[PDB]
């Protein structure tokens, strides 16, 4: 409804089904969602992991060129600008098929790429055959009056990855994902702890429905610092729109000891 | 009931109210619980943080001598032996009042002290005025056919502390605690994640009721590797007895990167 009294940030999450190896289709879906989110007063749209090509790691490595990635990237940049909304997307990285990772990028409403990140924690043998793991910590940046950060999918299941973002100042962690197999423990158990154990908000945007030989769970969610869902979807396509309201674990943690004990 | 087919470990958790600065009373309560647990076929009893003197940090530092600590320790050792049950207790450490931490120790049914641990993550200004933080990682040891470990209270709220135990091989993490203030997020949100994110079982033994100017929450619980409660108490004194049944986060985590990013 109307933009509320105590809130200066409204975010949207796109939950949908991608078609493998059909970027025109999947990017048309992103464009649709961007327009709709913008019309509802959202200032940012989060979209799912590898959405533009589908979550099909082995086929991305075999069939998707660098030039095809770049064409999808340019189109997404154009959607951010033309729909007048900040956009988080996830594509393969820009290098050749044998050198690139899974990435996420944040563009603002003018189309500026503010931040780029390469997934550090690859999931399973197919991802590890198709992609190179990232080696850099999550980025943290001011946008819309808060410190935003990016992580991808499996990354968020590691407390260390969320802690790395929060140690840099993150307040809002945005996570494209691709979770199938009725893995209710990730949104149900791990995400709430990630939020509480850092005092942060996390947004988690999944595929749903039949795609790439899997049936994705949906369950997209925004979790606030008390671990509660600010908004959530079920198993069907949807656009989740959430107004964010404006123990000291981060100070208390004995990081110099912890780093020796991992 | 009868010791079940698929289980070779039955554990007990004592949840009760301590009297500040009255070790005879509080250790009599531990003895009672040890006897009862042993009669029910439990092989180990976990008891709460600082139970023998009450959770009264400032008064422990002002009034409880080293010699008084040692007398309580010897009595607890005797309860393990005389009740024929392994026992986890938590007392101040053995040094002078200005040099000692909060500790936990595991004795076997013969009274052998198998392991000792000093709380690394002190909670709040009163603990930090009264006790020295520990500097050593959690111990991990074979007992009863599994790898057991110790952590104390606030420690378990840090993913790094549980990860440190699991990295050493822990399967069962035993946690004396003292949690008041209706802090439902610790057992409700953090403990289940600790268990899932390492694939371990955790046992969490709280005070309950009015003690030391607080009203403790109870909520003692054993959480298995899927994050579910194997057994749980409410707010009243009780003895929880649980039979333990017999993603690869621990291998997949990029620990050499994580250690640079905390
Ligand atoms: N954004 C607003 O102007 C507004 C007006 C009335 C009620 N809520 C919000
Ligand atoms: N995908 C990306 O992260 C990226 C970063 C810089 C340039 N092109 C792509
Ligand atoms: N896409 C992912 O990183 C993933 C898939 C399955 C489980 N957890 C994470
Ligand atoms: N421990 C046992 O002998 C037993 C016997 C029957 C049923 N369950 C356990
Ligand atoms: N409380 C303890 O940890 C301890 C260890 C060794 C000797 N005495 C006490
Ligand atoms: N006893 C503790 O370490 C403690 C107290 C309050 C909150 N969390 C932990
Ligand atoms: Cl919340
Ligand atoms: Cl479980």
């Amino acid at each position: 409804g109307l933009v509320p009294r105590g809130s200066h940030m409204r975010i949207a999450l796109m939950q949908h089904t991608a078609r493998p190896l059909d970027p025109q289709h999947n990017l048309d879906l992103i464009d649709d969602a961007a327009a709709r989110a913008s019309e509802q007063g959202a200032q940012l749209l989060l979209t799912p992991e590898l959405f533009g090509f589908g979550y099909v790691p082995s086929q991305i490595c075999a069939q998707v060129s660098a030039e095809q990635v770049d064409a999808a990237r340019s189109r997404l940049r154009g959607i951010a600008r033309d729909r007048g909304i900040a956009l988080v997307w996830s594509l393969p990285g820009p290098e050749g098929p044998e050198q690139r990772g899974i990435t996420a990028e944040l563009a603002d409403e003018h189309g500026e790429v503010l931040a780029s990140y390469q997934k550090v924690q690859l999931y399973g043998p197919e991802e590890k055959a198709a992609f190179v793991p990232g080696e850099q910590p999550p980025p943290v940046l001011s946008w819309g009056g808060r410190q935003l950060s990016l992580l991808v999918a499996y990354d968020v299941e590691f407390p260390e990855m969320v802690r790395a973002a929060a140690a840099r100042g993150a307040q809002l962690v945005l996570v494209p994902t691709a979770l199938a197999g009725d893995e209710t423990s990730v949104p149900g158990i791990l995400l709430p702890a990630r939020a509480v154990e850092n005092g942060i908000t996390l947004a988690y945007a999944n595929h749903c429905g039949p795609e790439g030989g899997l049936v994705f769970d949906g369950g997209s969610v925004v979790v606030g610092p008390a671990g509660q869902p600010l908004g959530e979807l079920g198993v069907e396509p949807g656009l989740l729109v959430v107004d964010l309201p404006d123990a000291d674990y981060l100070q208390d943690r004995r990081a110099e000891l912890h780093r020796n004990w991992l």
